[PDB]
């Protein structure tokens, strides 16, 4: 039983038959290379599928590699399962055929659940470091050249300088001088105590400022860190838009949008605000770290130009 001692990995479950269409059989050890499996947290089966697709085959879901409507990934009662729905996935053999000209051993990889090393064209056993980026994806901004191990960033000063009276801090505790601060976290001392992997609870009230004080560990690459953070942007940063007063502000720790989900999520958040920017205060030490800044929450219809935030991210990360 690969899911022994796990209570919150329905998503990994649901993925078994999807992954099986590409010959993949994940062991417990291999499942532990997914952060949320190891820490036993609620996750999106779809984001995880994209992660595994890249690691195994060096390609993300926009390649169409899993676009065959074979197995459903569905949500019922906030539980992932394979119950019938119009949200289906599976190895697409036509797509495999198209890709085989450029990637001769890819059909064998997807037949036998082996890693297609985009670097060598040769087959490997599973290792999350072999394919660090999807080769099919045009990255919307540059990624950092070097990552180092710094202490955590102290954002107290930054937040205290924002306009607004009422603050909700989500995640790690933060003192904010001169403002009222509610605290949402899974700790006994929190104003609102809840499991943050289940998102901002519906019964949390509205605020002037929401600061998502949540980090994601760097393991292999900026890409990995970014895609592991994506679910938190969905569950916290995006849900935070429902907990803002008119004209309110949401600020969130992030790592850009290297992956397709982060990009989509950020775009959908950005459209609900009059202003959206990215910055990296002097207090932000970890090289991949940035703050997404969303100012002036409204319900107005509005297009978003992703080139604005992408330009800024490229500048921050390349020192340009």
């Amino acid at each position: 039983d690969v899911f022994q001692n796990k209570a919150n990995v329905c998503w990994a479950k649901a993925l078994v038959p999807v992954l099986k269409t590409a010959g993949i059989d994940m062991t417990t050890e291999q499942w532990n290379t997914v952060d949320y499996f190891e820490t036993d947290k609620a996750h999106s089966a779809e984001i995880v599928l994209n992660q595994l697709c890249v690691r195994f085959f060096g390609l993300d879901l926009d390649s169409g590699l899993f676009s065959a409507p074979t197995v459903p990934l569905s949500i019922r009662n906030n539980h992932w399962d394979n119950s019938p729905s119009p949200n289906m996935y599976g190895l697409n053999k036509e797509v495999v055929r198209q890709l085989s000209r450029r990637y001769p051993q890819l059909p064998r990889a997807v037949a036998t659940g082996r890693v297609y090393d985009m670097n060598t064209g040769t087959l490997r056993n599973y290792d999350p470091r072999i394919n660090l980026v999807p080769v099919n994806r045009r990255l919307p901004h540059a990624l950092v050249l070097h990552h180092n191990e710094h202490p955590q960033s102290d954002f107290s000063s930054f937040v205290s300088k924002l306009k607004g009276r009422t603050v909700l801090v989500v995640g790690e505790k933060l003192s904010v001088p001169g403002k009222m601060v509610d605290w949402l976290s899974d700790r006994p001392e929190a104003t609102f105590r809840a499991r943050l992997d289940l998102g901002i609870p519906g019964d949390v009230p509205k605020y002037d400022i929401i600061f998502v004080n949540v980090r994601t560990p760097y393991k292999y690459h900026h890409y990995q860190q970014c895609e592991d953070h994506a679910i938190k942007l969905s569950m916290l940063t995006k849900k935070a838009c429902l907990h803002l007063n008119p004209g309110g502000t949401c600020v969130s720790i992030g790592y850009g949008y290297a992956d397709r989900a982060s990009e989509s999520i950020i775009g959908a958040i950005a459209r609900q605000f009059k202003f959206s920017r990215v910055c990296k205060p002097k207090s932000s030490l970890e090289e991949t770290e940035v703050l997404f800044v969303f100012i002036g929450y409204d319900r107005k219809a509005r297009t978003h130009n992703p080139y604005k935030l992408s330009s800024t991210l490229t500048n921050i990360y390349t020192g340009s």
